[PDB]
């Protein structure tokens, strides 16, 4: 699948743009979802920060949401809404050694909910972004808890899930 690389160390309102309108030209905005052969189903997106830790997104390209990410050696994915993405999210990060699957998806309300007190209106920014990065990076080893993850998916989906589908729409006016 195409990747689209970006990171946090020296990021400016420039860079941060042209990697949101890279992520929205990869769109395919549609209704439904299993429309698409899947190879042609996801996009990457490397993410990298000033501790130099990257992490890679899975990102659907008909809404443009995360499905899942991949961290060094081990992957993780969001419990799928049916059996198109169950077996579709199959086909991502295949040479990772490591691959789990959590039982709760990756809605806004769900991430909230576990988000519980640590979050109440979560702070958005190149340096939330920045940290959000590590977080997602340790979780795979043991130095992140559930709240502290879900607050970091958050940050993740809104500053470029949201961000792209927002620009595509408007696109279209």
């Amino acid at each position: 699948y195409p990747i689209i690389n970006f990171t946090t160390a020296g990021a400016t309102v420039q860079s941060y743009t042209n990697f949101i309108r890279a992520v929205r030209g990869r769109l395919t905005v549609l209704p439904n979802r299993c429309g698409l052969p899947i190879n042609q189903r996801f996009i990457l997106v490397e993410l990298s920060n000033h501790a130099e830790l990257s992490v890679t997104l899975a990102l659907d390209v008909t809404n443009a949401y995360v499905v899942g990410y991949r961290a060094g050696n081990s992957a993780y994915f969001f419990h799928p809404d049916n059996q198109c993405d169950a077996e579709a999210i199959t086909h991502l990060f295949t040479d990772v050694q490591n691959r789990y699957t959590f039982a709760f998806g990756g809605n806004y309300d769900r991430l909230e909910q576990l988000a519980g007190n640590l979050r109440e209106n979560i702070e958005l920014g190149n340096g939330p972004l920045e940290e959000a990065i590590s977080a997602l990076y340790y979780y795979s080893t043991g130095g992140t808890q559930l709240p502290t993850l879900a607050r970091s998916f958050i940050i993740c989906i809104q500053m470029i899930s949201e961000a792209a589908r927002f620009q595509y729409i408007e696109g279209e006016m």
